[PDB]
């Protein structure tokens, strides 16, 4: 098997002009490099070329509206910058944030095109700025585009419109974006699991919680997974992937898995406030790679700890490469809030889906 990477230094051109220490940093992504340089890992892997989004691609998932407010931004003063970023929730933008945003996405195109062409089995995409708050018509939370919902929907357009697509989103933070541009689809599977605070948490709605299970002929195939009054770690995880997220998408049979791979629920983040490992990470991955035949783009959205996600990304692509995950030891006992939040994501997905019954 081959794994794919993709990293190209001109995503961390996008920058905040006004305050250089806001924690969506350039070298997010250098740092997340350099550690696969330090670990031997990058010469092990394919490197897929990024590329530019085209605006008919964007169309998949955005409005006509949304695309040309953003791609304005490229020929901004600065005061036109500042006031654009204010129309939006916590976004900043600079002139090179709209071309940042398209090599994410075409980033993450090129990559789903070699895991369905099996040109490689399984990809890592080093991008930035991330992608699963963005909406069809606007811009969220350091998200410009949706580059997660983009891939699922080129995916579906280079092979057949029904192509099952799992998105599981296990950055911290709920993909309210991804949510809702599949709410009303079932080829689409959308699991995310986040911290909640019964909807005091960034982005602070109620559409994050349990009873959120999809639209019409998507009924079932959403699946939040809220956590509650808990520092949620590797214990929380893994019981959430046994009894929910593993059961799920082994009946869904997604043939394409991408991850919202946020790093931002890692011990140490400064937003995130949990303590999942990087082992944590590498046995989540571990379990994804048991799907659609081992089909799995891992697509990096938050996490703003340098030396925590560069650790966590790089164990993610070390599974991906075939190493064997390396144990879990001080396992404390499951949080009794998690056991409750797991119960409940159970009692609302049991009518929708046989292996829960
Ligand atoms: N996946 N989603 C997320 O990760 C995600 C995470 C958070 C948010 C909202 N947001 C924004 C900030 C923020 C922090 C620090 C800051 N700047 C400085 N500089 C001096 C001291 N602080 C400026 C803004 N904190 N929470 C939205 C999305
Ligand atoms: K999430
Ligand atoms: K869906
Ligand atoms: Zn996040």
């Amino acid at each position: 098997p081959i794994t794919g990477l993709v990293y190209d230094q001109r995503m961390m051109l996008h920058h905040n002009m006004w305050d250089s220490h806001h924690p969506e940093l350039p070298q997010r992504i250098s740092r997340i490099f350099s550690r696969h340089e330090e670990l031997r890992l990058l010469s092990r892997c394919h490197r897929i070329p990024a590329r530019l989004a085209t605006e008919e691609e964007l169309a998949l998932c955005h409005s006509s509206k949304h695309i040309s407010i953003i791609k304005s931004s490229e020929h901004m003063k600065p005061r036109d910058l500042n006031r654009l970023g204010d129309e939006y929730n916590s976004i900043f933008i600079s002139n090179e944030s709209y071309t940042c945003a398209l090599l994410a996405a075409g980033s993450c195109f090129n990559s789903a095109q070699a895991i369905l062409t099996g040109q490689v089995r399984n990809a890592v995409a080093i991008v930035r700025p991330p992608g699963h708050h963005a909406e069809k018509d606007t811009a969220c939370g350091f998200c410009f585009f949706n580059t997660a919902a983009l891939t699922a929907r080129y995916a579906q357009s280079i092979t057949r419109e029904s192509l099952r697509v799992l998105i599981v989103d296990w950055d911290v933070h709920h993909g309210n974006g991804t949510q809702h541009i599949f709410e009303e689809d079932d080829s689409v599977l959308y699991i995310s699991l986040h911290r909640y605070e019964d909807g005091a948490f960034f982005p602070n709605s109620e559409d994050a919680n349990y009873d959120k299970v999809g639209l019409g002929k998507g009924r079932g195939y959403n699946v939040n997974i809220p956590w509650n009054g808990g520092k949620m770690g590797d214990p929380e995880y893994m019981a959430a992937f046994h009894h929910l997220v593993m059961p799920i998408a082994r009946e869904f049979a997604p043939e394409l898995v991408l991850v919202s791979a946020g790093f931002d629920a890692a011990r140490g983040d400064p937003l995130g406030g949990f303590q999942v490992t990087p082992e944590g990470y590498a046995h989540l991955t571990h379990q994804l790679m048991s799907l659609a035949a081992g089909r799995v783009l891992i697509i990096l959205e938050g996490g703003y700890n340098l030396t925590s996600i560069s650790e966590s990304m790089s164990m993610c692509t070390s599974m991906l490469l075939g190493d064997s995950p390396p144990s879990l030891d001080h396992l404390t006992p499951l949080k009794t809030s998690a056991t409750v939040s797991i119960n409940n994501v159970l009692r609302a997905h049991a009518p929708f889906w046989s292996s829960l019954r």
